[PDB]
């Protein structure tokens, strides 16, 4: 059971992980084929045809539905009247070149919708219809759709209509971006039949549905799934490179403010912390309060994705033909609103996810915040000629801005429209574009600071080894001239004073009487030296009378160490291996640095930080990141970890 | 099967929204609110702010005081501190005069929260204060704390801290509005024992937490779930005046396209539609046929936003947490107010989408191109040239939609980075909060003037059907009289089929449809007489002028006296809403508070009566009218039929 | 008496508009820009972004000399680190594509607002270098600049560096759209000697600058200047083919509230108005009779800002200043836009309100219970229910408002704390720049669309008046021969006063107007016909009949006639457009570009008609029509008569 207005239903989609519903999402979009039956369609589905050998295939189970309502309408009635639609649809402006008109990707995900929204059968229109456009998607020959001109989507989908009518004006593009007419277009595709004459209802069924919005907020909010889990990871690594102490994701914490989404995201870092190599060795809020500020962003894009996956399965032109009770039933399910709803909500979900990385990023090439790590995450000899990302950083300021506008909503500016008859009025595709922009800003700063984080990485290895370098010279000389002698006592001190100090202070130049090692490592033989009681008052068994001997000796040898210790490093023969090959987050530095040949940026090479970002970005926006992501997370049970 | 409570969220939403309100209100009305730090709802939130008594649950002392005791011996192994907290967060402005002081409702609507936020016993803190806010709440003695300066709430929250330590700044209101010294509010509340001295961890147990944004977030979210009903109702009430074809709430039509809030929504809609006597006695534009897919969509975000904020006035949200169990103190971020900010930016935008459906709505009802016969501006009175009904009302409605599209925008994507960047992501969840309550506030004038114009309306079609009996019966009555034949049924067709509205102020003027379209009648038939036209004694044409002087001569004053005879209480057909599953809001609006038919005759003003029914709203006089309305709904939409 | 300028910026703002934009259409269409770093204008600036040629002023040669050697002696008193600074700069993103790059058009308006700006003498670069950046201004090679990643312009400047550098990513696209190495960039430039080795001081010349916001600023305010008068221009002929009352530009309305932008609004479109055919041969709602109230403040803002942007495109706004009269050099702020960003989301919000007029006065336009005898949706056709006309263009300009309304939001509300906090604040000023662009966009959208529909409108009234005058003729001469007779003069009173779209498609059916109101006048006389009418031979009645059949037999021939005539060029009376000073933009649109009448008995659609225009508007062939209608005028209000 008794679920009469389907709440429940709805609600039993809520149930399980964020994560495990990704990890289904990831699995659907890579099938080779889409099979379309007019209640199955996911947005992952629809990301898979807008993206590519992926191919559509319609259910016949469905033609005798469709055939049903088709036949209906012919014997409950010459075509004059849907060429005439068709005709004052087409009011769209297209100029010169593409700026004006609606994406290669995004028209496939609205004919793609299109199709699913009409196989239930109520529509009115032919299954030959249905199976051209088909043939249109599988031979990627792709009509050509105004951007604009839609308050939600009349007008652009009359031009996927004119294509199958062969208007004129009509245009397709093929798989090479050839303009096609749309002969052509249907010879290139497979329809053989000649252009279709319209029945009545038909034009009304192909242009009356919210198909654009709709398959364009599908293509968004598959980005914005994985988008999610991305942060939740990057905040989980950042936490590791910036020494934050890991109890911030302990589960009684999360537990006791019963936010789902904010215990997801806490247990999926306190995952990546617990095999963490880093860890093995309070925090500001972009790190502390991270689950906190991720999770109701989690729940407000999963709840959306639920809004939307309902809308590209509906019914939504009308009327309805409602052959069981042999009428046509009038109403208003063209009427785009759970799309603007979910399209507005998600996209200042979007811009606080950036928000939140832009406080990170910051927080992390900070040398007051970031816990000895250097300035700008700078990586050369000579931090006088590097300064890192502070370019970078820069332009995260300007990515978080803009998707801080972004944020605003569309749907607060309806106007009345078509003679006061639209007087409500969703603004969907609208509202999509602009989260698809959102979006795409989005994956701008994730590209920044995932370079940025496998950068901190390198950097705690390189900090790392030349601890242990200057560690064995200060040692070496402390034996060398200090040994038996009073002085061979303050050793263990002088070797303190090395793990106490951070290496990014003083390393590229060590032995600097006015960086902190030297000036240091003299006050404590000094500190010594008024400890040693009558034994200072002989010149014999003095450490006062020690302190140049040992800053000579240790200005004599350890550039050189340390310089050698660093040619080591470089050419891959470290005394200390990165210990992120022992790190459950792994996999997303093998990928970005290895498969993909991202580069450790430093100013001793002309190599400049978006010319990695390049490399990262693009294999972003290919899904190349899926993979990886998903494996830092594979040998997780989806349970937090115990606190009892 | 749920280790990360999803599934238990996902159950939360399982019923009708409907029974959710139901239950709403039944919890609002107890007459204690017994607080566990567990089962608070908004319902009890909205109860306090607005004899209700709070009473703390023993079961939870235990907790509380063992963390407490945690605290106190793992110093021994802080008085200063927890006093120098307090006179630092004091840093508010309040100046002069109320309008940089947090309001008298959302301040108990805080303490209540903060109190529940304590109860789970992580937060180191001792009962007794606890006990104290509690007298407090229960003699309505109210601390004095500043609207702004918190970014999600120390600054404000202190001001309930420094109440309790006696700070000499503090300040407190007591039932009346008499300002009282901490001392006054400490004998009357009857908190015995004098000022609390902070032990360590209790100055952060108070100022730590988000409960005056929660406490606020509540409120709104109460009166929203209410005005959603409401707004669903009004559509149907809507329609019904309109003469809407009920078609549109098929539930075929909404079952296809799965979204509950839209089948909920319009299977309300058609269960007014199904009571009504309107429709037993018998397209449309967007806000009339697409109101169940508008609304159901906002319906679904009030509902999801309304289990985040129960979940936040239930959760522990101070730091660090006292984990006795582990013998630890756990560091964390629960105060981070995040659930609030979201959930109120993107009620308020919501509540935009509402009103501005209410906005559209209403200007179909007064537009006479739309409104299927209704007079322009529902004008009530008998001379249209000196009656303008409601076109000052829907000036007003366009500015208050202007106004709420504005409040549309949301306050969470302007987040600054605080505290020498420490606080370098915040929520700005009780900025929210008021912005979202402010949005609320707009939604009640603009629904008290539409509900206003409805009952007009009403009204108006209770004339409309007497009037036009009246001119059938007196068309008829000439028509015999004069025709000696059969045109009779053809002039009483021009009288069904003629808007009375058109013509009735004047029904004999030659200018008006109503003596223009009889006439053409008589003509036609004739034009169709043949050679029996030709002759004086058969003739049809011969017959017009007697037929008008007669109906100019009889037709006024019988349409005068029926018009008088309705206003005294003696309509020759009575008022059809009374046979409406609508009529109890009607009942309520006219007869219970007394709010009267609008007319250019008579001196009273369309804001005079908008009065009574905005009062009326804001002390929750239409919840029972509004529920009693769809007390015979079964939960399911009507058979496919 | 003048020592902080505001006096020489108040004397730019005293010329009309018109004569401000007339001047910076000349100053567009001049073959030389000539730069001396203190007279380039956004007229300039546009004419570069869209065989232009570019050349340095002599003048300025001593003054960067000056600098640029001091820099160099103040060393001797560098290489690497500006070899660093822009290589860490380069720190953008394109991808693959056009997505996130920077136009063509808006890098070449930066590279020329880079060089202006460095030519005062203060920079401290060598000319060489400016004299580079010409050669790839005149041989159109154009570095690729990434789209995004400057709060204003570091980032994106950097990549113009790295093309004079040779940096190894660097790349430029040539003159037919190849892309190249920078190696075949200075070749195909002219530019000899090498790659430049920048001096101390030259990396931050190059990069320290508001170049790319400004530049792009200068663009949109060029186009928006243009469109302003366009809209002020496109009101009057809307009020022409409405018949609107001209009163609502009479000077003395406008006088009254002494705004400028007002008073000149309204005198342009009262010089329209006054040489105006309709009005000649001859209340208004708000799109209508308060366009000059409406439109008046968005110029003077658009006005104002294009002031703040011409001061920023001649400023130093690079960091530090070399001042060789005081041998030092100056630290400073010259880097934060602020013109940039508060011109831009100042100019964005009015292009908005210019956009919504723009949607009122359309939905006007296309709703025949508004436009005074127009077919609603402007139907051309003979077959009203085969010819649904601009209802599809109208919903389209629904959508383009709305998306304007969303784009009239602020940027610079949004400042980040940046740059390890030490840029606290920060313009935004590209990033605004570009959304204002995108609005500029949209009202093109909106321009062209309603500009095509104002000539369908035209040619509609020119259907009119010829249809009119043969049902008149046709009616007249049925009455002569019918009636043997005071009655034609009220028959042809009905012609004159009767909707001819009300009938026109089928002017016979007894269901429409001209039928019925013929036979009523008709009825009328032979009521007041006395003892006359009771004699057939006498009575009016009785030829009704014959009336109606002479009538139904003559007047469908002759309509169809007397259109199919007009059609074809020979209609009875001309288009009384060609008498009217609006005439250079409707024989543009119609004659010029060949946009043709929008009919559904024809297969052409709107969007075909559109695009002419549009494509048209977009390479500024508005513009000299445009400036023809309003040649006559001396630039005063008429005398108030």
């Amino acid at each position: 059971t008794e679920d009469p207005l389907y709440w429940g239903i709805a609600a039993e989609a809520m149930t399980g992980s964020h994560l495990d519903e990704v990890k289904k999402m990831v699995a659907e979009y890579r099938k080779p084929v889409v099979k379309l039956g007019g209640e199955t369609l996911t947005i992952s589905q629809v990301a898979a045809i807008s993206a590519r050998g992926v191919t559509v295939e319609l259910s016949e189970a469905a033609r005798a539905g469709v055939k049903a309502s088709s036949d209906w309408v012919m014997d409950s009635m010459g075509g004059a009247l849907q060429k005439e639609l068709i005709r004052f649809l087409n009011a769209g402006i297209f100029g010169n070149g593409s700026d004006n008109t609606l994406p290669h990707s995004a028209t496939r995900a609205a004919m793609l919708v299109r199709i699913n929204t009409l196989l239930q059968g109520y529509s009115g229109i032919r299954f030959e219809i249905l199976e051209a456009i088909t043939k249109f998607l599988n031979q990627n020959i792709t009509p050509c759709l105004p951007l604009r001109g839609t308050i939600t989507d009349l007008v652009p989908l009359s031009y996927i209509a004119g294509l199958l009518t062969g208007r004129p004006n009509s245009k397709a593009v093929g798989p090479t971006g050839v303009i096609l007419s749309p002969e052509e277009a249907f010879k290139l595709a497979g329809v053989e039949g000649g252009f279709f004459e319209l029945q009545p209802k038909e034009g009304l069924a192909l242009v009356n549905g919210t198909a654009v919005g709709s398959g364009m907020a599908s293509m968004v909010l598959f980005e914005a799934n994985i988008l999610a889990v991305l942060a939740e990871v990057m905040s989980a690594i950042f936490a590791e490179v910036m020494q934050g102490k890991p109890e911030f994701t302990d589960h009684l914490t999360h537990k006791l403010k019963h936010h789902p989404g904010q215990i997801e995201a806490a247990a999926i870092m306190e995952h990546i912390l617990d095999g963490s190599a880093y860890v093995k060795a309070q925090d500001r809020y972009a790190l502390r309060t991270s689950p906190q500020w991720l999770g109701p962003q989690i729940e407000v894009i999963r709840s959306s994705t639920k809004m939307i996956e309902r809308e590209i399965n509906s019914v939504n032109d009308n009327p309805l033909i409602d052959v069981s009770r042999n009428k046509a039933i009038h109403g208003g399910n063209f009427q785009g609103t759970p799309i603007g709803v979910s399209m507005d909500n998600t996209r200042l979900a979007i811009a606080a996810i950036g928000k939140l990385m832009f406080a990170q990023f910051s927080e992390l090439v900070n040398d007051f915040y970031n816990n000895g790590l250097p300035s700008n995450l700078s990586g050369g000899r000579n931090p006088s000629l590097d300064y890192g990302f502070k370019g970078a950083e820069i332009a995260m300021a300007s990515y978080c801005s803009e998707l801080q506008f972004l944020a605003n909503p569309v749907t607060n500016h309806v106007q009345s429209a078509e003679q006061h008859n639209q007087d409500v009025n969703s603004l969907g595709l609208i509202s999509s574009r602009k989260t698809s922009e959102a979006v795409e800003i989005l994956k701008l700063m994730s590209t920044t600071f995932l370079v940025g984080l496998c950068q901190a990485i390198d950097l705690r290895h390189l900090e790392e080894n030349l601890k242990s370098t200057v560690k064995n010279t200060v040692s070496s000389v402390a034996k060398r001239v200090l040994t038996l002698h009073p002085s061979r006592f303050c050793e263990k001190d002088l070797l303190r004073v090395v793990d106490r100090e951070y290496i990014f202070a003083y390393i590229d130049d060590p032995c600097s009487a006015t960086y902190p090692l030297m000036q240091k490592l003299r006050q404590t033989l000094v500190e010594h030296a008024l400890k040693n009681g009558d034994n200072e008052r002989n010149l014999s068994t003095s450490i006062f009378q020690k302190i140049a001997t040992f800053e000579d000796e240790l200005k004599a040898l350890l550039p050189k160490e340390v310089e050698s210790a660093r040619a080591a490093l470089e050419s891959g023969n470290p005394a200390i291996p990165n210990r992120i090959e022992e790190c459950r987050s792994y996999p997303l530095y093998k990928f970005v640095r290895k498969e993909l040949g991202t580069e450790y940026l430093t100013g001793e090479k002309v190599t400049s930080p978006g010319e990695e970002f390049e490399k990262v970005f693009i294999a972003m926006s290919k899904g190349e990141i899926i993979d990886p992501l998903l494996e830092s997370l594979e040998s997780w049970n989806g349970a937090p970890l115990p606190i009892s």
